[PDB]
């Protein structure tokens, strides 16, 4: 019989700080995370902009000659674990370590240290590559070198499912612990794409926002003049928990996960329907496996890309999983602020909807000045907003027509 | 309690053939699918040798527009999926889309796009970089693409756990039809890494065989004389289906798939430990999910790379787990032959298992000409060994230390 999931740990970076209070403080303030990249010259990119972790000091956690071997989406996957897993109080023992595994993803892993190889490669050649080229960069290490640091020898994997990964890695370790495969789970994703390749990737598929003149006002969910995403870079990590394991260490429960769905578009590599009939089926499946009336839902925290397509597309999948309900429902777009950290999206969304229930407040959308035809929803348009929340859903969608809906609803 | 999970098609690109009945041909005929790599200038490399998919011909499973858009990895775990799914008869429908998902993943993903856009970037800056760069190279795009061109509206994801990627991906799958989250999945992965970046990482690492002159002989699992392991390509696919799903539309069941183990070793980033403890409690964790005693187990597929401690952590592992019936069942390497798919090695050593039991056959060990200090089992060296096999397991232990067996059963 299918067992509780609750979250104890949380562990975050992200372009609005170091940590999950600094992050969720620039989040209530509607502060922006978004400048101009200064790690590299960008006048031949269309874009010049970004959420970049600022000030990351990786010697808070590992050895400087441990890092130096790692792509910054490892440093940063293990920086956000290693927050969650000490914010959980948990302590690993011989009796437990066989319990506790861990699911990191990301979209992209470690095209940095990729590039810079291929750069070595191709200038010098194949004797000036890394070593450690293969274990600093595949996306399986940040799962890998934390059981190597913490001794976790549960289920060991990473999910790569572009900017869906951070909700599946949450939603399908949750399913482990449901389930009797482990008792214990640190889940999540990170992401590190601000590189050559990824800027330029994303550009020339005219993908990203190219608002370079104000890069604070380029993420701008659900309004009319939206003109793409905003590439950001970080991670999320939570501590999951079955219920009577954690109730019988006194551990302090955040919110409980109670639903989590999964659909194929089955329609496009990049583009979303246009009246989120994926969205919509991903919802459905995550509020019958809570065993939810949709009207329980207070707080949706949308994938809300900033994308022509995308943000039209979850509208209409929330009008159609909600009826009248959407009307009284709250749903906003942190990536108004934080930009879209891809694969460690669905991870720093899920922290952010267990904060909402913890406090009680829907952040905002900020930059919503001009809400588009059929945007009608409370969008918490500019500023946060104080409000009963029994039962939070946090959205993801991605390449592949790939959706994720993790669902939480407070603990009593 | 669950439901129970059938094999009823299998798919498979490898170095040995461009299909299952070729490649088993191969397997069983000790034949080797290792050469000198061709079109490619491998003189400043230490390994100029590896497995190729010889002759693949995408315009069997794609138009030209689609195939100049996708990573090789990608274009052969669509044509593993492809075969798969023909080979299994279903038909997908209105009513059973929903129930039909895909979990194909890799362990490295998208090296050849990586080297040919650096290259582009490089030589002429990021307005040359491939506006399908980012969804034609991404690890989630087999099972995304697969999605779309069958209309598969089932759970869509991806694993990516390095050289374990095959064998978890198919576990995963499997537990989504146990426990009713789908009734039909095609589960495996895909690579193509025997490319610039692919050898010039892993010989970095000094990891591979670096044996030029008789590249058939350098993958030689357990022999005193091995030097590391062979970089190999291909794919490998499996339709897993619930039993009365396959029963009520008269599938051809091929074995059932009765256990799933997972570890993390938390040992070393790249080198398992001497002893194999992680693997073993893998193992035991494989048996007791199939309600099976160790003395059940007739074959096993070895993991069986031909690094020095690779293998003989696996024996160290097999004695743990199965006691003196170590030496009554037959383990094998067919790495031996194939050299290592990484993240489809577990694919197509599934299959392998599979069609042993299908046949009464342990595949050989090829190259196993002085078995080293401590490896006194029945390695099946040389020659195929037909005997009976009820029950066979199939090994795979990767970087970060993650470990993954899959328990394969004859089915009535
Ligand atoms: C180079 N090192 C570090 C060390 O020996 O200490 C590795 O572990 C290693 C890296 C990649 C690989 F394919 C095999 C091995």
């Amino acid at each position: 019989s299918r067992r509780r999931v609750v979250i104890t740990g949380m562990g975050m970076l992200s372009p609005l700080g170091l940590d999950v209070p600094s992050s969720w403080e620039g989040i209530l303030a509607g502060r922006s995370g978004i400048a101009p990249i200064e790690h590299m010259d960008l006048s031949a990119y269309s874009t010049r902009f970004g959420g970049s972790v600022k000030g990351f000091n990786v010697e808070e956690y590992l050895s400087a000659k441990e890092a130096r071997k790692l792509d910054l989406f490892i440093q940063y996957g293990l920086a956000a674990s290693f927050q969650a897993v000490r914010d959980s109080g948990l302590e690993v023992t011989d009796a437990n370590r066989e319990r506790i595994g861990v699911s990191m993803g990301s979209g992209i892993g470690g095209l940095t240290n990729i590039e810079n190889n291929c750069r070595s490669l191709f200038e010098q050649g194949p004797r000036r590559i890394s070593p450690f080229f293969v274990p600093g960069s595949i996306i399986n290490m940040v799962s890998g070198f934390l059981s190597i640091h913490l001794g976790l020898q549960g289920p060991n994997y990473a999910l790569t499912t572009a900017q869906t990964t951070g909700t599946h890695s949450i939603g399908m370790a949750a399913r482990n612990i449901a389930y009797g495969e482990a008792d214990v789970m640190v889940a999540g994703g990170s992401e590190m794409a601000a590189c050559g390749l990824g800027l330029g990737g994303f550009g020339a598929a005219r993908a990203l926002s190219t608002r370079n003149d104000e890069p604070t006002r380029a993420s701008r969910p659900w309004d009319r003049d939206r003109d793409g995403f905003v590439l950001s870079d970080g991670s999320g990590a939570l501590v999951l928990e079955e219920l009577e394991h954690a109730r019988a260490r006194g551990a302090r429960i955040y919110a409980e996960l109670v639903g989590f769905g999964m659909s194929g578009d089955a329609f496009h590599m990049t583009a979303p329907p246009e009246d989120g009939a994926g969205a919509a089926r991903c919802m459905k499946n995550a509020l019958r496996d809570a065993g939810l009336d949709p009207r329980q839902v207070d707080y949706i925290n949308a994938h809300g890309t900033s994308t022509p397509a995308g943000d039209i597309a979850e509208i209409a999948a929330v009008k159609s999983v909600f009826g009248e309900h959407a009307h009284a429902l709250s749903m906003s777009s942190t990536k108004s602020m934080t930009g879209h950290l891809l694969g460690a999206a669905g991870a720093v969304e899920a922290i952010f909807s267990v904060l909402a229930l913890r406090d009680q407040v829907a952040p905002p959308t900020i930059n919503l000045d001009n809400p588009d035809e059929g945007c009608d929803l409370d969008l918490v348009a500019h500023e946060a907003k104080p409000r009963k929340i029994d039962v939070a859903l946090s959205n993801s969608f991605g390449f592949g027509g790939t959706n994720g809906t993790l669902v939480f609803r407070r603990f009593a």
